[PDB]
């Protein structure tokens, strides 16, 4: 078992729940 | 069981639930 | 068992719930 | 529900953007 | 539920942006 | 649930930005 | 709306025995 | 409205016996 | 509203037995 | 405007929401 | 305007909400 | 307005919310 | 009784019981 | 009795009962 | 009785019973 | 890497959610 | 790595959740 | 690594949460 998760994110504004 | 996953984003404005 | 996860962010403004 | 990824949502949504 | 991402989320949800 | 990343939310949110 | 009666539910509901 | 009887519930809401 | 009845619930809410 | 508004329940087990 | 309203439950084990 | 609300719960076991 | 009653709303997103 | 009312409102999102 | 009201709102978000 | 998982109900009214 | 898991329920009325 | 849970419940009545 693995996991390889990359998250990228870029903005004037980021909102996220 | 491997996962590789990538998730790239931008934008002036970026919203998400 | 593992997990690499990596999560990068940037923004004027960031918010997270 | 084994080695699995999971996103879930329910009620009353609303996004105004 | 093993070797899991779990994300979850119920109600009443209300974004302005 | 062994082994796992569990994030939850339950309830009344509102967000402005 | 001047007389009213208002009833709402929203979410992950459960009745069980 | 004016005269109203209002009722809300929002939420993960359980009734076990 | 003027003359009113106002009854809220929001959250994780158990009744068990 | 009269309501006349009428709920009765019974039983040797009750779960209600 | 009148309300009227009545509820009314009855049993060996109970559960409301 | 009148409000006549009335609410009777009998049991030999309760839980109410 | 008399009602006089006057409402102006203005939105992206509106919601009126 | 006499009732008299004005309301105005502005917004992005609005809810009114 | 007699009732003369006025009410004046503005925002981004708005609620109102 | 080995695992053992025995879950076991037994009743005359049974609910498993 | 070695894991050993035993759950056991018995009754006239059971919920699992 | 070694490992052993025992959870077990016995009743007329049971809820498990």
């Amino acid at each position: 078992g693995l996991f390889d998760i990359v998250k990228k994110i870029a903005g004037h504004i980021v909102s996220s729940i």
